């Protein structure tokens, strides 16, 4: 057993371990989101309306943040910003190269 | 409206987490059955064909894994950050060239 197959068999095992680790992370997120609400219910009784909202909001905020970390949603928003600046800089570089070509024309004679 | 909308938000987050869990579970199942399929056909293939076959199965799984965990977006972010940095340095260099040209020919 444990052949190479041009490294593809060890790669199969590594991908299997990475998938299992993701499945474990998402399973614990799911389990904990559900138990968070059961815990809220248990402790909800002797909280006022405003404290109830602030408590359940805090639990929801913890789950949403962890989900966006696992699925890369957070990284996609940063990519959006950096891509917009990169696009503006590409247009600025084009404009400056055109300005340099015009300045060569401007001063061709002297 | 319903614990200030936090109860419906809990249910929404629950459905979004369950959808990710289902996607990762199907990816896991299919990666493992892909190998059982490979094992079944491995016998009748040469070394080159074995590598090409298992590589194709691995490529499928890795692409989907990197989609679900956002690794594909992180790699693209790395490249776009480096292109943005290169362009900022190119803007600076081009402005320097323009200022030098202007100074060179100020008497012209």
């Amino acid at each position: 057993d444990a052949r190479s197959v041009n490294g593809e068999f060890p790669r199969h095992v590594k991908l299997k371990n990475e998938i299992e680790n993701l499945l474990d992370q998402v399973t614990q997120l799911y389990t904990k989101h559900n138990s968070n609400y059961q815990q809220y219910n248990a402790q909800a009784g002797r909280l006022d309306l405003r404290q109830k909202a602030e408590y359940l909001k805090g639990l929801n905020d913890w789950a949403e943040r962890l989900l966006q970390e696992l699925n890369g949603e957070d990284v996609k928003k940063v990519l959006g910003k950096v891509a917009f600046e990169k696009d503006d800089l590409e247009k600025e570089v084009k404009e400056l190269k055109e300005k340099i070509d015009k300045k060569e024309k401007e001063y061709q004679d002297c």
